[PDB]
């Protein structure tokens, strides 16, 4: 349990070592599973299920991003549970959308994924998957279980 408003952490398998060097331009590599707080703890996304782990890069260590707040409180090999209130979870459907597109093998830089993705959202009022659409329309909290695997410094 660290502290920002509307976020409750619960470490559940501690990491091997002191807090790592989370500096601007570090690639953080990890696994995550995100779940509703219904009875099922219904799973919405799970990197293990898709197979490959997720890599992000620290935009700026002083202007930290809401996921980077979670990632940056983690020692390597740590597995932690981050509950997050409705306030932080509004953007999740659009992240999830963006990641699911990543998986298939396509990036905003590439015109279409982006532009075609905008066409479809405007034309049809959809992110492209019902669960994210359901999730958008019923804002709520989410629990993200995360395993930190690796942290590299920039080239």
């Amino acid at each position: 349990l660290l502290n920002v408003e509307g976020v409750k952490k619960t470490i559940l398998h501690g990491g091997t070592g002191e807090l790592p060097n989370f500096i601007t331009g570090s690639r953080v590599i990890f696994h995550f599973r995100t779940m509703k707080c219904d009875e099922e703890r219904t799973v919405i996304d799970d990197s293990r299920q898709v197979g490959q782990p997720m890599h992000i890069i620290i935009g700026n260590m002083f202007k930290l991003e809401v996921w980077e707040i979670l990632l940056t409180s983690m020692r390597v090999h740590e597995v932690a549970e981050f509950w997050c209130d409705t306030i932080h979870t509004g953007v999740y459907p659009i992240l999830s959308r963006s990641l699911r597109q990543m998986a298939q093998g396509k990036d905003p830089t590439e015109w279409h994924v982006h532009t075609c993705g905008l066409a479809n959202m405007f034309a049809y009022h959809t992110l492209g998957y019902e669960d994210l659409d359901e999730l958008q329309k019923e804002p709520q909290p989410l629990v993200f279980v995360i395993e930190l695997l690796q942290v590299d410094a920039p080239s």
